[PDB]
């Protein structure tokens, strides 16, 4: 219709059946030169009411297409990194979901300059005029409820670009999600050392030295603390969370290769196997130029230049309309951004219209209702644990995570 | 040879093939009219120099015949509580594994005069005298090593009785295991509050409360605390943990019937469709003119008189000698018995040679060495966790229950 017919993706290579929705992969605008590559999936029911759901994967330098192709898009790589296989538990069931590659050079995005050194402030900028391109390009999709979604460093990004959104009347801003979130580095520090000693990652050796190096009566500062043996200590915390063979976006998964003598414990081959080949390339509208796919840039990471600490304020501006519904939902064994620091975050927000926290239920067929995990409300604001699961919850708890999608896009309760 | 010809089990119900190993199934004699009903399933492996390894599960009341058939057993029952399937991780490929039910009127145990109200000490002398009686019934295994092992309650059935064991010169104690044991009602007590509040269970409303109700300074009494608004926030915590859906055996795990509107998200259904079968009960050699095999007795339970409060005497005297290896093991999701109260109670133990905590390893095929859980080592005395499993580690994690196991029987490093 109004929508770029260059974009549209016509055969997929490694689907056995062709979808029933409309998909297109092509270039957003973002500033300067900056072309940020977006795959957008229709919603399978209904696309010209469903609302419109932004996806931003983390790093900083991870791609979004691994949001799609391993979490929750509507086909997922399978490991010989050639079939694709129908999500039952997609995302976009229910909503147009555009996955964005983002900052510039992130997979398959690019800029003329190829220069690809950034900061939070820039990327938020840089993602609001691609969502004005994406607009530009798909204007019957302008009216449509808009919601801003994410994971982990996405945790900045969300809300740093739902503040430059909120200020557009044109966009119907209507919510933001963020999966493990990073909203604090200081509520994320201190939670996690409490997290590794109460999942017995640490000996009472440890935590004694711990709390004598690095706490003053009933407060502790795992965070910016100078003392010298504190920061030994919390060396050897850090050691053994993320570089002794424990897998840090779940615990209790393997470590992909083995206790070591793409990050640890991680195996990226799928989606780099499938996304690397030139017929994909191709069916995905990618200039052949551009160099090899990866789940991570780690030339942008290295570069990027972290600037908030903290997202209370960009919360607080958020909730101050009362206009929009938000969400952080955490996978309660992930050790990256565990979901005690985002609890203490929401919790720390204080916010009217406190509820008791409950447990939330998911019906698993024959199996009947299970508690999915716990969700403390206020007003405008829920956070959420996702029992069992890690880092990326629509990879390990894929009905719960489209459960709680599918109750957060229709301002339903979690419970 | 000297083994009673009368107990042999001949032909097993359920089995496609018939065992390599020897077993047999029949009554030991504890004290008074008591007639223990064991299964004793020879290894193997070179049963006449393997070791002689005792197995019970706890309850108070509960059949180790649950261990046989569902955690460590030679086979292991099938959803249609009918087949049996070779268990590549029995505990009886390096032992001669005696699965005793026990106390009096557990599963196929009973009295002449039916009376089954007991306790922890009648309890350990009757499991004594059993003892005596199968070495009187099985002389060639008199000599054999011999360990004493178990499951949650048999946190107090094992040293109990390893104390009376050891004062016998004629058994060839070695040493003692106990798989989420219960050693001390009060480092159970507190460490779960602990546990509940770490993975997510409590709010930070129920948490402030908690702290200023049962806790002084840096110091908290969630255990004997007398103050009214304590207990009713305990009540709370209790209720969380076991009495609204969430499987105190295993926090990760679903509650088998759903959440509610047997103990609670257990399903005994297959052991008891197998042992309540009178094919079953004939090749056992089960009077039939006993009552129906339950997994748990409720009338053992509720009648049952728990004497000591911590096993600290206990494990000082085994320890005294330098004579037994012991080992303390929990799966770490377990909630009924959770792994923080063992490692508190081992660390309270105060022995000499500690080594620093270390991650213990299993080789998982192709996926290689894998982090299975860690290991606080003392002189004689060991702490293990096990990443991942609950309340029945060897249910949950067979492969690393075996390694674990082999690691013990031939004292050899965890690691
Ligand atoms: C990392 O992931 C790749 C991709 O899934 C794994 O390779 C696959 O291994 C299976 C089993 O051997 C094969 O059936 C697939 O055909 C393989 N796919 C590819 C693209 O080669 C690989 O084994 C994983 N590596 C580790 C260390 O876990
Ligand atoms: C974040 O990145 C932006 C974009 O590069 C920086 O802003 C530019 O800074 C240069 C050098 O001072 C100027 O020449 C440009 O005109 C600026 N552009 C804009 C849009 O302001 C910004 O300084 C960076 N922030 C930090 C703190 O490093
Ligand atoms: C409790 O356990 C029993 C025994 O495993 C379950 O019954 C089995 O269910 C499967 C699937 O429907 C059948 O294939 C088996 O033949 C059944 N076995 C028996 C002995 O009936 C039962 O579904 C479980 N109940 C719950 C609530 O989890
Ligand atoms: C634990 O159980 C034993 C066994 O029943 C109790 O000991 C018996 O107590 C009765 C009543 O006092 C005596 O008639 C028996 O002679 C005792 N038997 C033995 C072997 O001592 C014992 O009192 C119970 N302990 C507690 C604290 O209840």
């Amino acid at each position: 219709s109004r929508a770029p017919d260059q974009d549209e993706i016509q055969r997929l290579p490694g689907l056995a059946k062709q979808p029933s929705f409309r998909q297109y992969s092509g270039y957003l605008k973002g500033s300067g030169s900056k072309h940020l590559h977006y795959w957008f999936v229709e919603s399978q029911k209904d696309p010209e009411n469903s609302p419109v759901v932004l996806w931003l994967n983390g790093g900083p330098g991870c791609s979004s297409l691994d949001g799609l192709l391993t979490e929750h898009g509507p086909f997922l790589v399978q490991p010989d990194g050639v079939t694709l296989e129908y999500n039952p538990y997609s995302w976009n069931l229910i909503a147009n979901v555009l996955y964005l590659e983002s900052p510039a050079g992130v997979g398959f995005s690019y800029s003329d300059d190829k220069f690809y050194a950034t900061n939070d402030t820039e990327v938020a900028q840089s993602n609001f005029e691609a969502l004005q391109d994406f607009f530009r390009l798909f204007p019957e999709y302008k009216n449509n409820k808009l919601f801003l979604t994410g994971e982990s460093y996405a945790g900045i990004y969300i809300p740093t670009l739902a503040v430059l959104v909120m200020q557009d009347p044109s966009m119907n801003l209507q919510g933001l999600a963020v999966g493990n979130g990073l909203s604090s580095y200081e509520q994320n520090d201190n939670s996690l050392v409490y997290f590794a000693y109460y999942h017995g990652l640490l000996g009472n050796r440890l935590w004694s030295s711990l709390q004598t190096h690095c706490c003053s009566q009933n407060k502790c500062n795992f965070y910016d603390n100078k003392d010298l043996e504190c920061v030994t200590n919390l060396q050897e915390v850090a050691r053994i969370v993320g570089n002794s063979g424990l897998n840090i976006y779940n615990l209790y998964a393997p470590c992909a290769g083995g206790v070591p003598s793409d990050p640890p414990c991680t195996n990226t081959t799928a989606a780099s196997t499938y996304l690397n080949n030139p017929y994909v390339r191709k069916a995905l509208n990618i200039p052949e130029q551009l160099p090899q796919w990866d789940m991570c840039n780690f030339l942008v990471n290295l570069q990027y230049r972290r600037l908030y600490r903290s997202m209370n304020s960009q919360y607080l501006k958020l909730l101050s309309s009362q206009k929009y519904q938000i969400l952080l939902y955490n996978g309660d064994v992930d050790m990256a951004c565990n979901f005690m620091g985002d609890e203490w975050f929401v919790d720390s927000l204080n916010q009217k219209m406190e509820v008791q926290r409950r447990p939330w239920l998911v019906k698993y067929g024959d199996s009947g209702e299970q508690i999915a995990g716990f969700v403390k409300e206020f007003s405008h604001i829920a956070f959420l644990t996702i029992k069992g699961a890690g880092h990326m919850v629509p990879t390990d708890k894929p009905l719960a995570a489209f459960t709680m999608f599918s109750r957060f896009l229709n301002k339903q309760p979690y419970e």
